[PDB]
């Protein structure tokens, strides 16, 4: 066919107007900017790709190129970063992602950046949040202008060919996203070649994943369904190897209902009962341990109780009256410097920064939002993460990707009073994407990405591989007695969690 | 319709129908092994039968070798409701009870002694396979051993048979599977590979005229040929083959040294395939090279030969037997230097690395690189090399080639060297054999470095046992343009100091496809 060649910004937002997805490239439309003077010859080798592709970081593929380029190491590094400071936001193109945002429209984002970069470029510029999901190739191990990365994008946000538009500098970036009935807008300096087609006409994987999908169901539902009191392993290793059964806690239980929702409705049932019948229930304040396993003066404490409250309350089981007494309990839990603390018991005091993310998540959703006594918790889970202390993992959470997880409900569920959390945690979970081995890790970085806004299929390809061939995954150890160094675990619990990564993605 | 195998009873016809055959493939557990399943331990809590633990889906994840006994066991302590420290001691009791079948063992020998195509096809996790190897002696009766845990393949999978049949190029026109799994037969018998079941006091016998005719080879073409590419231009423009030195194996941050010769006869004596005109391009530079003096070389070329750097052995070594298996020197000029080495020896009378009393130190793999020349030249009955090989065998036997050689920390290298001794010259390293291949077997996939990777596909191959999981592994680390990442071989250990090159890795790699296509 033949472009449109487009001049006025008048006939540009009529044309957009038209659709109601349109996608953005990130490199000169939104982004503009011893040996080897030019960095060009490092982007054009192919060894570029495999960066790209988040095979390997850019200190592998500098040394590769060291050899390659004949070029000293240090220098490659020294260009390749004073190209990435030196650059600057599209201030026409920034406008137009802000209006389209207003207008209530679908805008992704699809670019070819390595993870390590898309790292920095996310914490340099502001405009992330206008998109609707961000498709960066180093979270996708697929690059433009492969049609397999176009395929994953337009199954994964269930994207309309038609009603879509397309905007690259690339002719052949462009081409490929035509074939699948997507209009091209190409950006040059001067001006715009729009070029309407026709759509409507409808990944790779679908018939494997949706196989492991049903066996990890089939294999969960038969656990829980058997011991809706979910069962639970111990050892000293978050590994659990060579742990003996436990399953006298009804945490576990709680963070099954929690977090996987697409539960069937019976063991939903049978598990909530669980949740009611707890002995160690006095009041409305739970119990970690059943009274069988009670270590005699072991008080209730605050986490148990945020989440089954929280769970009770988003399941119609407890009404806001009933519980903001509660509430208000642990408002008075407060240590010596405004924090609520762990345990119902002022000798027993102690401070978790998860604990306190369950709290506030309790608080603002009963009401208690914007209570002065809170302040303080706040901040201490806000300095919590903008420290990096969370790296060290919390009292009883050992792992920093279950901090960062729980965080995102909270900043996620609950925006307007957690907006400065938004781009700190992202940023921490994008350097932390395939930063580990253990399914139930994986899991929550690709939910809490996810719902961040970020797709991380690295990780979720990685999940894939670490399913057991009956459906379940490794045990893992959530939680930790921190004095005896005890790890609390089960496959239920890696197995619910893999399963909403998945469904997630779908 | 369904057809009807013979029945097999006297082991005078056995013999007559296996004869017929030029290839039979033996089953290891209940054909050539039996063990006892049932121990009721002092616990009498959960499982009582170790079939039940073998007959669970997670013992798939072992035999594939993508778990290992620890992490299999703790799942099926939680599935089978059995203690973890019960399902241990079950296992092991049931190890123990491992023995041969005479009767089948004795058909192994007979038909290698009838010089057959014997081959080995079955599910076996690493760990037990490694014990296995080590505890029973029929293996030397396999013309080659393809086990699940080092395929990622178990049985009746297809892929596995259809690998075995490749791998080995197999006619199963004339190829019998002898196994006592039923399913394990079919899926045989549809491959046109007639089948043996193997009962108590009862062979089932079922010809298979077959004739009806991998599928990762296209894949594995393409890359090969990338790699090939690579190589060959990067060799070509640099026959002296460069080098970068740095803090780390990885070489990251390396800055480009390529003024040493060793990687250039690495690179010789190791990649076979090489085009002739590099490997003359690149012989010649070993022969005009700076620090040669006599016929004894030096690490360094002379600009960069640190103050009274002296010559080595273990570039020597292998120099002369690189020139020596090439017909580029005679043994009549070798000889003369060989006895200079010999007198190199410490108060211990183990061979020095240096010619140079002032510069004493010892290495097992340049100990290594020097017995081999011996042997390759007539010296392998010297006295004087007592002490030497048996330096070399303690650095095996107390598993102390972990902590890597004073110049080599990887261990893989000193299995790798050491494996083309023993495989090299048999007659005079027999004991050398079980122990270096079972250390191999426990090694598999335990490190990702792609040459790590490449030295233990090598190192088992000629050894007899088909490594395709590190096969596999290997080319996902190849980067777009063909060439592997670079990787340090070897130290100077004072200043912790790594050399190595992408022509290294990238080499072995090469081979490693090679030696298993
Ligand atoms: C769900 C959750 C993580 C709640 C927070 C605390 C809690 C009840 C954790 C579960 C396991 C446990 C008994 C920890 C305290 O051990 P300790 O015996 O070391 O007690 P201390 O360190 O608090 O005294
Ligand atoms: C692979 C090979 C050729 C091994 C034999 C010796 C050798 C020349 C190794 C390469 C690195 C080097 C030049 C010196 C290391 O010894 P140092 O300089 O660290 O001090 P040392 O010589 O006292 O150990
Ligand atoms: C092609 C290119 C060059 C350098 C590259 C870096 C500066 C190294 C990182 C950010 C991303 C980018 C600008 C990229 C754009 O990606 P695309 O917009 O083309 O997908
Ligand atoms: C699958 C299996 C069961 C138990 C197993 C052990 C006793 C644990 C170890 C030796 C090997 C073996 C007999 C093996 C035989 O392999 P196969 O002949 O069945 O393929
Ligand atoms: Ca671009
Ligand atoms: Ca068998
Ligand atoms: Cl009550
Ligand atoms: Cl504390
Ligand atoms: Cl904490
Ligand atoms: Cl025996
Ligand atoms: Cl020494
Ligand atoms: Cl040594």
């Amino acid at each position: 066919l033949t472009p449109e060649l487009i001049t006025s910004l008048q006939e540009l937002s009529q044309i957009l107007d038209r659709y109601d997805t349109i996608v953005f490239d990130l490199g000169d439309v939104l982004l503009h900017w011893k040996g080897i003077d030019d960095v060009r010859k490092m982007v054009k080798h192919p060894v570029w790709q495999d960066l790209e592709k988040g095979l390997i970081n850019q200190e592998f593929a500098l040394t590769a190129l060291s050899c390659e380029l004949e070029t000293p190491c240090s220098k490659l590094k020294e260009m390749l970063e004073l190209s990435i400071a030196s650059l600057q936001v599209n201030p026409l193109m920034v406008e137009v992602l802000r209006v389209l945002h207003k207008k209530d429209k679908q805008i992704y984002c699809l670019s070819n950046v390595d993870l390590e970069s898309f790292s920095y470029l996310y914490k340099q510029f502001d405009f992330w949040k206008y998109f609707d999901g961000i498709y960066v190739s180093a979270l996708l191990q697929l690059r433009k202008p492969n049609p397999d990365i176009f395929q994953y994008l337009i199954s994964s946000a269930s994207i309309n060919t038609k009603s879509t538009i397309f905007i690259d500098d690339k002719s052949e970036n462009l081409q490929e996203a035509a074939n699948f009935g997507i209009s091209t807008l190409k950006y040059n300096k001067d001006n715009f070649e729009y070029t309407a087609i026709e759509g409507g006409w409808p990944q790779n994987m679908t018939p494997e994943i949706h196989k492991k999908r049903t066996l990890g169901e089939d294999y969960l539902n038969l656990r829980l369904r058997k011991f809706p009191f979910c069962k639970s392993f111990v050892s000293n290793n978050v590994e659990l190897i060579g742990g003996e059964d436990f399953s006298k806690e009804i945490f576990s239980t709680a963070v099954i209902l929690h977090s996987y929702t697409s539960l069937p409705d019976d063991i939903i049932a049978s598990m909530c009962h669980e949740i009611l019948n707890h002995d160690g229930q006095n009041k409305l304040r739970w119990c970690f341990y059943k009274n069988e396993a009670r270590p005699d003066n072991f008080p209730d404490d605050l986490n148990t109780t945020s989440m089954v409250l929280s769970f009770l309350l988003n399941h119609n089981k407890l009404t806001i009256e009933k519980i903001i007494p509660v509430a208000e309990q642990m408002i008075a839990n407060r240590n010596e410097e405004g924090i609520i603390q762990v345990y119902f018991d002022d000798n027993r005091p102690r401070i978790d920064a998860i604990v306190a993310i369950n709290v506030l998540y309790l608080m603002h959703q009963i009401g208690y939002g914007e209570r002065k006594e809170l302040k303080e918790t706040e901040a201490f889970v806000f300095d919590f993460l903008i420290s990096k202390e969370y790296l060290k993992g919390t009292r009883y959470y050992p792992a920093p990707d279950v901090f960062l997880f729980f965080l995102s409900r909270l900043v996620v569920d609950f925006p307007d009073q957690f907006e400065k959390f938004h781009k700190p945690l992202t940023e921490m979970l994008i350097t932390r994407v395939n930063c580990s081995t253990f399914p139930l890790e994986r899991a929550l970085r690709i939910i809490a990405l996810k719902k961040l806004g970020i797709v991380n299929r690295v990780d979720f390809l990685k999940l894939l591989d670490t399913q057991l061939a009956d459906g379940g995954w490794p045990v893992y150890g959530l939680f930790i007695a921190p004095r005896s160094n005890t790890y609390f675990g089960s496959r239920e619990l890696s197995t619910a969690f893999a399963l909403e990564a998945l469904h997630i993605l779908s």
